[PDB]
């Protein structure tokens, strides 16, 4: 139901953390590096924002907490 690391393609995403982080707006594929060197998936939250928004956070947390 949810876009997730190599299956979000945007050539500019808002790049959000799961403690308030800021990564700011980036490519999907520069989002996607930060994701996978920091040990975390990457999140598709809403393709109608513009930028579309992406969290770095873990996604058996957002699973659950969904």
């Amino acid at each position: 139901e949810v876009l997730l690391n190599g299956d979000i393609n945007f050539k500019e995403v808002r790049c959000v953390g799961d403690n308030g982080e800021v990564y700011g707006i980036i490519s999907s594929k520069e989002a996607l590096k930060i994701a996978q060197n920091l040990g975390l998936d990457l999140v598709l939250i809403s393709a109608s924002a513009k930028p579309p928004v992406c969290k770095v956070m873990d996604y058996n947390k957002f699973r659950y907490q969904n």
